[PDB]
């Protein structure tokens, strides 16, 4: 079908003017990686770019970043024309020039920093009129080439004399400034971002379709999550990336007025959105406008919600206006909005993970100069509980420390600080550590959902248990048709019973890692808190989360904690039943199998568990976790010690054989104690060495040698003295009797 | 519309209401429809503003004046009967009430048919399965599902096919069909079921599903079928049929199945309340809800009411010895209160089930309440073969098996145990099939044979090997001491 056109889509590379094609297309376009290619674009404009080769991209999709898209006016999903240009001809000093009315912190010689490093080692192709952007001095400035001596385009060569002008020509009105946000300015919310994109891509890019078919599109969307998660940012990014008109409404602005003015402003906003269709309306602080009627007392407060409901009902009749609202939690607002036709569609943003936090740091560290000791992976690992706003604040504070310390001493009297000295300063990881330790009001203490990192090789032994868990979890998701052919419906729910410290908690995360599914863990203290507070409703919310995070795995430990609280095995006057387990059974019975939400429980006192939860339709498969044996103990030792430096004189097999009836926790404690002894010895040796020679005024005396980089059998055998059994043999007999009496 | 009236001032709202009533009067025969009635006239306890109370009196006066003028009829829609004021539910304003409830499998299938008329569908639709798995959804949910299933396919196909070829026309528009995979995606990924409350419907279980218990079948028919079919026979003599029966027996003997088999045989509604619900009522001290249940049974007559785990509360507060106290508790007291004040003519049977009848409060066994007690014993060989045949009539099986031999080899078993045996055998079969298929797929991929298909179902049906393997883990569930206790209770009567 005239294979000249091709769709445009996102690119991974940071550089400008580079298009990555799909490899199976080499000789059809006939151009290799050393040929620059002309791409057409709207309002009769073009660009020229060098090309790369990659496998992952689709056949019909070029990959190219924002700077090379905007001048083409090409918006993602649009189609452009690609044609080879081996006739490239070099230019002689294309004239390049800053854009916009003014540039912050702009003076002096900006060309030796924002031009020459960029053009260097590049041979970047460039067409007259392009908006290629450069970055430095922690600022992103884009320079439009106004004149090219040859035409239409030129390669930049190091032999071209350079032209230092630096005049602020203001930007033309029609183009949308590169200042605006895009899909590349958000990280950690890829799944929900894709959901929204696929949900609202057709009604805006294809409305004539929706008038060509009889179907009902969504006309209301709710986003719920903690503050500082990027909701309004996502809305504005979606609006900018489709050309749809964007309108903003703030709750306090409406609540800071009288009835007439407020209920006029709402209607005028709705009509203005109607006029500029296709358009999107965004509302934030919805709870501030329409909470549940229990918390509303003023009559005007109840009158302002009816107007919104009527407007929402009338929206379905008119135009293509879409409406999005932001809220903290779904239950904080009126249930009358969550109906069919007003706010049917709902979405959760959740929290970023280590990868998400690292991506946010990359977004916020683009224009900042950083040293070679950043190792942002460590920061992401130690950044637990923070969100995007927290990361931005941390980065700003880390920069502020260094700049305020250095500049004040250097330049407060030398001269008016200029761009060169401004950007000469780098950043150092110690500043990040200070800004992360001193200022740590983490704004998160609630539950967490994410794919864990534990793996099978972390687990020592229990291969049969691994197979039996795979058969339960992997098979139903991978191969349903086989279950359909036969009559068995997979049973969802398993119970681990065994001695403490045998690795029960690790398998629940290993399975999720293997299957790449979310995981949730609820500990015994939470159950006891719910019991004491008589707050059973919370249980419901948990399952809702699991419903909206499917496929997912739910974990419960210390399930016998409540039975232990109200007496022991004999117990207080009463029965095995209690409130929270009753609610758990109620929630389990009323849940669909197709949702794919497995349930795991763990305990060491199965006898005092209520039998009602072991019946068919609930936890029905029981697995026993025995104590590690010599072959498993050696594996446990190797797994634990694969992170610390160790010598070779050790005999791990000897240690494993010398231990009988031990637990993984005991061996980990032994390793930690040996490490403690080693660090104590190193500290003592270092301090003694430092103190002894200071009295002797020898300016140069360094016998620098790691006193004990690795541990030997001495420390381990010293730790053997305190190492002893943890679980009594009587408990082992009880567990075996329970495992046989079944 | 309620919000339209509530989004104005007193004068405008109370003028619009009167004008609407007048226009309805002028254009007789006219029907007025009101929705979100609770938004206008809730209970006075939740109303504080004076204007809110002033708007309800106007509606009451208009309703009172309606009777004198014209043929205007008034219909209102609410969520629950108790969410609005009680002064409207009087003689002359809102005397007549109706419940819409929830659609059943047939209703859901009908709704899907209504929503799939003008859409083009493939030959793998099998809407029966979708209706079966669509549990808790309502009409709006089904419409949303159909729209989303269509959207998936159209969006995936059109964007690739026509975004550059040509302005999409009708021919390419309607050339696209729909597939069951799209339905499965739209029903799994998007499953915002908007229903978790109770359910009322005629069950599907039949007598053939039950194994044995023919005398119990006759005794239950005599109790249920005869009163409804032949009232004049009871009138000629002096006996009044007794409503209420209690099943007592060992666990896993089919007690729950008979309550639905009777309803299916008589084509009557059925309601089931489990023990966790009762324990929730007890812990929350929420007894009023009990009343609501009976109200539903009153508006769904003829119907059957079922209670299981009736000894759960007694077990909770100690065992047979129990905590310091008596047999009576709050929920059973309320149940007795509701049972006594119920008319026989409404035809609402009550069934209870238990396995520890000794610790049941005797006040519920008195005449006028549950008084007919039936014992469900462990299945025998003749019954056990029937259970095996009934459960295995839905899976492919071979012929080398000897069902009779398995029946004789089992003694003191329950239906649950045999069902578990069948499930375990099926699990073994599916595991073997998966392993064989994956090994076959992996072995020949290394060998670059573009054409190699020895396609044969590795194990379409099960054989005696798997069944005998599962017989290792199969064992008794109910102790003989329990059967002795049940016989002692059945004799001491
Ligand atoms: N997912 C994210 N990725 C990158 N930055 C984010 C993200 N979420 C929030 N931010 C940061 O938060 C700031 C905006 O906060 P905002 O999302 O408006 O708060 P709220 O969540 O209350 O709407 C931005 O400066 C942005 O850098
Ligand atoms: N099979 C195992 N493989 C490796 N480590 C184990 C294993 N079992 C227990 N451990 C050790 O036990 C510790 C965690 O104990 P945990 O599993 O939480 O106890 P419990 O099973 O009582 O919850 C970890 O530090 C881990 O090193
Ligand atoms: N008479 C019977 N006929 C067929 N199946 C039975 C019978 N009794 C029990 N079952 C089996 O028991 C299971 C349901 O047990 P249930 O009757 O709910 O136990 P309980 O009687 O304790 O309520 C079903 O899967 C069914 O196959």
């Amino acid at each position: 079908n005239r294979p000249n056109r091709l769709i445009v889509d996102e690119a991974i590379n940071e550089d400008n003017s580079v298009v990555s094609l799909s490899q199976p297309k080499m000789d059809e376009l006939q151009l290799f990686r050393g040929d620059t290619v002309l791409l057409k674009g709207k309002k009769r404009r073009e660009a020229v770019c060098i090309v790369l080769s990659d496998d992952t991209c689709s056949d019909e999709k070029i990959r190219m970043n924002r700077v090379v898209r905007n001048n083409l006016r090409v918006r993602l999903g649009d189609v452009i024309s690609i044609q080879p240009c081996p006739d490239v001809k070099y230019g002689k000093r294309i004239h390049v020039l800053p854009i916009d009315d003014t540039v912050e912190g702009i003076t002096g010689n900006l060309f030796e920093v924002y031009l020459k490093p960029y053009f260097l080692e590049a041979y970047r192709p460039i067409r007259k009129g392009d908006i290629f952007l450069v970055r430095g001095g922690m600022r992103a400035v884009e320079f439009k080439v106004v004149e090219t001596d040859p035409s239409p385009y030129c390669i930049v060569a190091p032999d071209t004399v350079i032209h230092c002008e630096g005049e602020p020509i203001k930007r033309e009105d029609e183009e949308e400034s590169l200042n605006e946000v895009g899909y590349d300015d958000i990280g950690g919310c890829r799944k929900q971002l894709a959901q929204i994109k696929e949900m609202v891509e057709l009604p805006l890019r294809h409305p004539a379709l929706f008038k060509a078919i009889g179907v009902k599109p969504p006309r209301g969307i709710l986003l719920y999550g903690p503050p500082g998660t990027g909701k309004t940012l996502i809305a504005r990014a979606v609006a900018n990336e489709t050309g749809a008109f964007f309108f903003l409404i703030n709750g306090p602005e409406i609540m800071s007025k009288l009835a007439g003015e407020s209920e006029s402003n709402l209607r005028k906003a709705f009509e203005e959105a109607e006029k500029n269709a296709p358009a999107i309306i965004f509302i934030d602080e919805l709870d501030a406008i329409a909470p549940k009627r229990e918390k509303t007392h003023g009559e005007v407060e109840r009158r302002i919600v009816s107007q919104l409901l009527t407007l929402m009902d009338g929206l379905k009749q008119r135009a293509h206006v879409i409406v999005m609202a932001a809220t903290n939690r779904p239950n904080s607002i009126d249930p009358a909005l969550r109906r069919f036709g007003r706010f049917d569609r709902e979405v959760d943003i959740g929290i970023p993970d280590a990868t998400g936090r690292l991506e946010i740091l990359q977004i916020h560290t683009k224009n900042m100069k950083l040293a070679d000791d950043v190792d942002l992976e460590q920061v992401a690992n130690e950044t637990h509980g923070h969100v995007g706003a927290d990361l931005a604040a941390l980065c700003s504070e880390a920069a502020l420390q260094a700049i305020r310390k250095k500049m004040d001493l250097i330049d407060l009297e030398d001269e008016t600080i200029d761009a060169e000295v401004m950007n000469s300063l780098a950043v150092t990881m110690d500043d990040f550590r200070w800004a992360l330790s001193q200022s740590n009001p983490s704004a998160l203490r609630e539950t967490v959902v994410e794919v864990p990192q534990v793996t099978w090789e972390d687990i020592g032994g229990l291969e049969d248990v691994k197979r039996e868990l795979q058969e339960l979890v992997q098979y139903p998701v991978e191969h349903p048709d086989k279950f359909l052919k036969f009559g068995m419906t997979p049973s969802k729910g398993v119970l681990f019973y065994g001695p403490p410290g045998c690795g029960k908690t690790l398998l629940a995360k290993a399975i999720a890692n293997e299957c790449q599914a979310n995981a949730i863990s609820i500990k015994g203290p939470e159950l006891l808190t719910m019991w004491f507070g008589e707050s059973e409703a919370n249980v419901r919310e948990i399952f809702d989360k699991a419903r909206q995070a499917a496929p997912c795995v739910l974990f419960f430990d210390e399930l016998d904690s409540i039975a232990k609280a109200r007496g022991g095995n004999i117990g207080d006057g009463g029965g095995a039943a209690d409130r929270v387990i009753n609610q758990i059974l109620t929630e389990m019975d009323g849940m669909s199998t197709k949702k794919n939400v497995f349930i795991i429980g763990a305990t060491n006192r199965p006898d005092i568990i209520d039998p009602a939860i072991l019946r068919p339709g609930r936890l029905d498969q029981l697995i026993y976790i025995p104590l590690p044996d010599e072959k498993s103990r050696v594996a446990i030792l190797k797994a634990n010690l694969r992170k610390s430096p160790v010598a070779k004189d050790v005999d791990l097999e000897f240690l494993a054989k010398m231990t009988n009836g031990f637990s993984g926790a005991d061996l980990t404690e032994i390793c930690q104690r040996a490490c403690k002894l080693a660090i104590r010895e190193s500290i003592e040796s270092e301090i003694r060495r430092e103190r002894e020679r200071q009295t002797n005024p020898s300016a140069m005396e360094v016998e620098e040698d790691d006193p004990v980089p690795e541990i030997r059998r001495d420390h381990f055998e010293e730790a053997m003295r305190f190492a002893r059994r943890s679980v009594s043999d009587n408990d082992i007999r009880k567990y075996e009797m329970f495992a046989q009496t079944l």
